[PDB]
RNA sequence: CGUCGUCAGCUCGUGCCGUGAGGUGUUGGGUUAAGUCCCGCAACGAGCGCAACCCCCGCCGUUAGUUGCCAGCGGUUCGG
């Protein structure tokens, strides 16, 4: 499922803005840029993909977490492929530790999923009506993938654990496996199942994400091949 | 009942921070008569307030035509 010629997308970056705790996954500092060693990645993917495949094999649920620009749309696709919950735009504080309370915003969502599912009564003030069509969109803008998350997840798969320290901190507090792909600017000790590598190259973000999702399909029966590897 | 003050404010529930008082939310950018609304955000909602629903005034319609009114023909002591 893995590769060895994945070294043709990323092998690391981020020039001397590093976290010293990451040095045990760094091979050399060449063009001003810290270069990640992938023999450290290959062993680690063996751990992570051992965890991911074994997790879906028993009915798990991985909350995929991506927020930044270079990983915005790709995390939407890959989580929808495996039918997995994603958080796309903003990570709402408490989403995990205050789950039974933010989930109270998807019930309001399903409400406007029924209301604007013709008709209940649309014959109630259009102002009072189009008031809601904006509240509808907003809920979809932030709860589009979290809605399928009906219960506190079994693990989370984040794109950037520094950029997403809030989500990590909550999951760590709930004894939730924190699995993540991370480059030279993050804390290995905070990640339960690590994937050392670039998290800014879309050419690399999609790679370790798209063919990680592929592994999730084969663990819940049957395979599919093509996912969006847009150029 | 007066008053501050019809001033835009005062708080709660869960989560987060803090040894603790307490903080966050309610701060920030913009907008409003307004914590009014928008965008942002370790917060997510909620309540009391603000607004609204209520009464008078301003235009039009329906429904009614005496004790009210008189547009147009008839009288008319000349007062519908
Ligand atoms: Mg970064
Ligand atoms: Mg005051
Ligand atoms: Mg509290
Ligand atoms: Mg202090
Ligand atoms: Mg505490
Ligand atoms: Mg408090
Ligand atoms: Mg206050
Ligand atoms: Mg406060
Ligand atoms: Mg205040
Ligand atoms: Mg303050
Ligand atoms: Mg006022
Ligand atoms: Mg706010």
């Amino acid at each position: 499922v893995k590769e060895l010629l994945e070294a043709g997308v990323h092998f690391g970056h981020e020039r001397k803005r590093w976290n010293p705790k990451f040095a045990r996954y760094i091979y050399a500092e060449r063009n001003g840029i810290h270069i990640i060693d992938l023999q450290k990645t290959m062993e680690e993917l063996e751990r992570t993909f051992r965890f991911i495949e074994d997790l879906a094999m028993r009915g798990g649920t991985i909350l995929f977490v991506g927020t930044k620009k270079q990983a915005q749309d790709i995390v939407r696709m890959e989580a929808e492929r495996a039918g997995m919950p994603y958080v796309n735009q903003r990570w709402l504080g408490g989403m995990l530790t205050n789950f039974k309370t933010i989930s109270q915003r998807v019930h309001r969502l399903e409400e406007l999923e029924a209301l604007f599912a013709s008709p209940e009564i649309e014959e109630r003030p259009k102002k009072e009506q189009v008031r809601l069509k904006h509240e509808l969109e907003r809920l979809q803008k932030y709860l589009s993938g979290f809605r399928l998350l009906k219960r506190l997840p079994d693990a989370i798969f984040v794109v950037d654990p520094t950029k997403e320290a809030i989500a990590v901190r909550e999951a760590r507090k709930l004894f939730i496996p924190v699995i993540a792909l991370a480059d030279t600017d993050s804390d290995p000790d905070l990640v339960d199942y690590i994937i050392p590598g670039n998290d800014d190259a879309i050419r690399s973000i999609q790679l370790i994400l798209s063919r990680a999702v592929d592994l999730i399909i084969q663990a819940r029966g049957g395979v599919v091949e093509p996912s969006p590897s847009y150029a």
